[PDB]
């Protein structure tokens, strides 16, 4: 076949032939099936052929999209787009996605306005339906062209024609070349009498060729905006082959979710280009501009992969975490790592991999044992590694529940910082990034994740353990302060459970406190302190320095030091030689200076028992003071019933959009009470059953709560009936002959009497 | 006495008393009557006394937010705020705002939970009523502490009483002692029996007194929260007067819109803070940190003042260009510039000051004469001046129309970077920033000014003029890729329009099109290109470079340059010796050569016809080709009706929000030609005639819009019911209150 020619082509440019990608989706979910049945109890496989079902969307001659069942090779454009249907371990009844792609073979994988038009349609419809949008972009960017039709054809003006280096004056066409072209929309131009000749002056070049012109300018924006949107509406995730250029680039980056191969680059110029105007050989290969080697360092590239396949893997992976569309919760997993264990591994004083809190790590004495993490065995997944390394985020699973997690690094960060081969004094610089704070990077690459994973509608697990923004002028001048408020602004935007624990041996202090408390997003929210954390606007060497200054410590001395009471005791005698004074005050003097050191010592401890979880808990600003070795247990169970609570909650929304947030918990609260009996009150602040009774009032008398909302909504459908013929009264007369066309015969009697 | 002594702590502090604010309003906006008199005709002014009224904004008993009449110097808490109205140039019957003020001379105007929550309410009423929400800064952060009623009574527990530097064990109170504050909520202690003594060894320490602890950081969280929302609902405005520091700080910066006093500055940290962590002297001024040299480099700020005064009159300087509520259309005056003139100053290859595209500039000839800008004469005031200079941003007028603008530099920028005091290899560089260029710092920028207008309720005009995003390995390192996706973002979110014009000898390119095309928002983009304009997605010499590529060249050769073809003529004669054709031959290749040069100028300009606003029309992606000297009238009454049509199809969606933006349109435009007559469809492309249509309207199809409504009303109960038919009795019952006693005959006749 033909189709021999073009995958050795595809080959030959280090990617795949586009119409391969599906059945490399088939294969990599049987791989998927295979890695996670590790982790979690599945069932049985599907049969591969099971497993799977595309279909190829085309575009019709009205330019909508149409649901083919055709042979593969058979592209008349240079994009390509499926909706596929798979079994997944986390969706064995299935799951749909829709999947766009350039063929890098047609037209050097350009993008003129008909690809442009399938890949929006495409998109359109991922969003129709909620359903996540793959994009396996490898390309060359925005078509280009020159008009072939006059280009063969044009002649030269020449100021002198026995020399062309005089100049030419301008490009024309002989009014021969002119009377064929004239009739095709090719060209516009002047007619002019000049040197003796009739000569048609070319003033615009049009091109009778569609697709080569900037009507791809348009195509391109079209499809940007598409993909802005897109990613605010449903998950998208893209994966970079071959090259993504220009548009390319864009779109993988609206998508945001990222997966880059290695040797594949992302760029808007090229090193050429970039060469030709610098005047000499700066740059010897596009990776150097746009390779992994700069975008996954950069946060623009979320995971890099080696080859394809393993690209598309990913997806699948990425996707396991997330619901299968909009409209759904997320995919839960029984694991085969159990809920009610203790965490082994504990966090130090001593700095650590905060992935070992999170994944676990091997055992240090009697390998190969594993001392446990937080999260289910073999869950955690990160992503933005290399990064902003100050911090850590990735998702994971906790009792199967997926969740999208933030954690911070307490080991000094060594960042590289590669030469600017540009420029001829940069040389390769080694910078430090001190541990427990939030850097521009840090602060960004946080707020990212904060965002991504919100729009994934995953939860989210902040471990938070910083004692601060870096304040310093580099950091300032690199625009802090505009980072951290973005943190702000990103969890006041989430939609689902966001629960903050300061793990043991963690701290957090003012700036970073403030942007991450309940208090923004009070709906969502949840903070939680480990007996062994601490917390406060300053930390305690900070703040003796401001309030338990010289002055106090001596009070303290006064009070507690015996040498220092009894001489103080002295200098209390009435009449004493102005001598026996001064050698007293200074006797004290001696005494205050040799005693500071220690005072200040117990100054700091002073003030470090001020910033305790005691007391956190006990002036309302965290709900509960957690123990680290159970906490997984707690939280499971805790973001259990917050998923199955907010669950009903939105059905009552629906039913009311007029009611506060803060009714809505109420009135829950109260039909539980209502239902379960006054006696019971208690049973609402334990997790586990109050879950189990929400879950069985979800899925004869479970139709409690079902009942209630179904009053609800009546009652607010009657409002708004109310309001629309409060505000527009003529209307009533008609409306009721309307209403009245059909109900009983015996309705009919009974609205006689009312009126 | 207090007030005198209070003035002389604030003014000692470089600072304005909390309570002189609102008279330091009454100066100002004097003070802009005056200024705005030059642009623009006024009434004339109200005395000042009738020009402002203020009342102060104070907390209840139960945390409420009331007016109250009480004397200056009466605050209980450092933090105050007040509903002010003034009459101002641009609202002569007068507007709303709120204002809210950090007291720096009460507990050095730091932030506990009271102060926290005046700053909550006063901000949730601005939003109530959708008026701006203006915050003087000027604070310490969150209020700090220890719990004074156990400083002075613990004990430590030490290893060894003969010798403390052997170490402590622990601190603890007296039995005497603990029987006092237990019964207060001031700690938690564990009783111990030791060294024969009974102690209450400490464990956590609570503290009576409140405002001094954890609840701070709840408070302060609160309130950012509500900044950040803030910032998305209404005007926000802030100004720095003493210095800001953390939770100040942020509050201004959600609040986006920042206006910084000289010698004043924004922190989180403290100079003496970080030395002491970093264990020598790095830092020796908190200007260093957070001064203007950082803030209003880096686009924190958006403007600095000498003085207090001056910014109060920049806020109020500000606000006139911006809608009164978010209820209300911008606000326009009747300016002296006119709008039937023409444009002197004409951008130019060379490269130029595109400020004097937009402002105009003086005459270099015969002064003092002024060569006219784009925008009214000083209507032009910019912002964030010296961040990302490659491009140019502020706010004009055109006829009195308030827009938001961005502009591109043409000129190379130097960009100074100082030297990193932390860091002792760290020398100050400095940097070239190539013009038409979007740099990341440019495309944040960009994105910002967007943003912020969009915000205020604002049209835009760009000013297009950018070959493209840099995409060297420094600036993609530097995420230039992130930030101009951010364009597109914040281009699809607004909400009025934007109108975006390649100026005469501008050009527009590639990924730099893409981000701005009129396709991510068509509800309310436009584009439009000068004759001399000029845009593709590559330009000349590059596409060349690709395709125009050597064998072309000489095929253009051989079919156009004579000696080239007389040659070529010859290589084809019979019976040559091999000499004389490798004569030939070489003749050939030298011609080539030499052609070479020449003829790649040929094929940019081949390349180059194809890139003009001719066939950017023909194809669809751009809506007129203009002509600069007349672009500001063209402009004047084209936003001019894009602003009243864009009222009118507000009020028919009200009618029927059902109804898309669409066919809205099409109602319109039928009604139109359905009231003026078939003959009269031409009219409703003249932007100055239906201008005039629509107004006089506003002030037939008022008609037509309570019939759509009507009709939706009805449909609207309709659906109501067949979804609810258990809720049609009990819905009759309320109805027939509504109705004549001879309809409830006529009811009756059919029931």
């Amino acid at each position: 076949d033909l189709l021999q020619s073009k995958r050795f082509q595809a080959q030959s440019l280090g990617t795949t032939y586009i119409y391969d990608i599906p059945e490399m989706f088939r294969q990599s979910l049987i791989k998927l099936w295979e890695s996670m049945s590790t982790q979690a109890f599945l069932p049985s496989p599907p049969l591969p052929s099971d497993m799977l079902t595309y279909t190829e969307l085309v575009l019709d001659d009205q330019g909508q999209l149409v649901h083919m069942n055709r042979l593969p090779g058979g592209n008349e454009i240079g994009m390509v787009a499926w909706k596929m249907t798979f079994k997944s371990p986390e969706y064995p009844e299935g799951r749909d996605i829709i999947v766009i792609g350039n063929d890098i073979t047609y037209r050097i994988g350009s993008f003129g306005p008909q690809e442009d038009l399938l890949f929006l349609r495409a998109s359109e419809l991922a969003r129709a339906e909620g359903i996540p949008r793959i994009y396996v972009s490898a390309n060359s960017g925005a078509r280009i062209g020159l008009a072939e039709e006059i280009r063969h054809m044009f002649h030269v003006a020449w100021v002198d024609p026995e020399d062309p280096y005089k100049g030419y004056r301008y490009l024309y066409l002989t009014p021969q070349d002119y009377k064929r072209v004239s009739a095709l929309n090719s060209v516009h131009c002047e007619h002019v009498e000049d040197e003796g000749e009739s000569r048609y002056k070319i003033t615009d070049i049009i091109g009778k060729e569609e697709g080569i012109g900037p009507e791809n300018l348009r195509g391109s924006g079209m499809i940007a905006g598409e993909s802005s949107l897109a990613y605010n509406e449903i998950i998208t995730i893209s994966l970079v082959t071959c090259r993504a250029i220009g548009i390319g680039a864009y779109l993988v980056r609206l998508g945001q979710r990222t997966i880059q191969v290695e040797n594949s680059h992302l760029i808007l110029t090229g090193a050429g280009a970039l060469n030709k105007v610098l005047g000499r050989e700066v740059y010897t290969s596009n990776n150097q501009l746009g390779g992994i080697q700069i975008m996954h360092n950069n946060g623009v590239t979320h995971c890099t992969v080696c080859d394809d396949f393993e690209g598309v893997f990913t997806v699948l992976h990425w996707l396991s975490y997330m619901p299968k569309s909009v409209h759904s919760s997320v995919p839960l997993l029984n694991s085969k790592d159990p809920i009610d264990r203790i965490i082994e591994f504990v966090p130090t004083k001593t700095p650590y991999d905060p992935r070992w809190m999170l994944a676990g790590r091997p055992h240090p004495t009697q390998k190969g044992q594993w001392l446990s993490g937080f999260f289910d065995y073999g869950s955690f997944s990160e992503i933005m590694q290399p990064w902003a390394q100050t911090v850590v985020v990735g998702r994971a699973r906790l009792g199967g529940i997926p969740v999208g997690v933030v954690a911070v690094e307490t080991r000094t960060v060594e960042l590289s910082i590669p030469a600017d081969p540009a420029n001829l004094d940069s040389e390769a610089k080694i910078i430090q990034q001190a541990g427990q704070v939030w850097f521009p990077d840090s602060a960004f690459k946080t707020y990212q994740a904060i965002k991504d994973f919100n729009r994934e509608g995953l939860p989210l697990m902040v471990f938070a353990n910083w004692r601060g923004f870096s304040g310093g002028m580099k950091d300032m001048y690199d625009q802090v302060l505009k980072f951290g408020a973005y943190i702000v602004d990103g969890l006041r935007e989430c939609c689902q459970p966001v629960l903050v624990y300061i793990p043991p041996q963690a701290e957090l202090r003012g700036g970073s406190w403030v942007v991450i408390d309940s208090s923004i997003n009070p709906r969502h929210m949840e903070m939680y302190a480990d007996r062994e954390s601490r917390g406060s606007v300053l930390e305690p060497e900070g703040t003796v320095e401001i309030k338990f200054r010289r002055k106090d410590l001596v009070k303290t001395m006064r009070r507690v030091d015996p040498v220092y009471i009894h001489l103080a005791e002295r200098l209390g005698t009435p009449e004493l030689s102005t001598a026996e004074r001064k050698e007293l005050e200074n006797k004290l003097k001696e005494r205050e200076e040799f005693l500071i050191p220690i005072y200040h010592q117990v100054a700091v401890q002073f003030a470090d028992l001020h910033d305790t979880p005691g007391r956190m808990q006990e002036k309302g600003v965290i709900s509960d003071i957690l123990d680290w070795k159970t906490s997984r247990t707690f939280f499971y169970w805790r973001l259990r019933r917050l998923l199955l609570e907010d669950l009903v909650k939105k059905k009552i929304h629906n039913a009311n959009p007029e009611l506060t947030d803060g009714q809505i918990q109420a009135m829950l609260r109260r039909w539980f009470v209502e239902v379960e009996g006054t006696v019971k009150a208690y049973v609402w602040d334990n997790n586990k059953d109050l879950a189990e009774w929400l879950e069985k009032q979800l899925t004869g008398v479970h139709s409690v709560i079902e009942e209630n909302i179904k009053c609800i909504s009546r009652d607010y459908v009657l409002k708004q009936i109310r309001s629309l013929v409060q505000a527009n009264p003529e209307v009533a007369m008609d409306s009721i002959i309307h209403m009245t066309q059909h109900i009983s015969p015996t309705q009919r009697a009974e609205v006689i009497r009312i009126l």
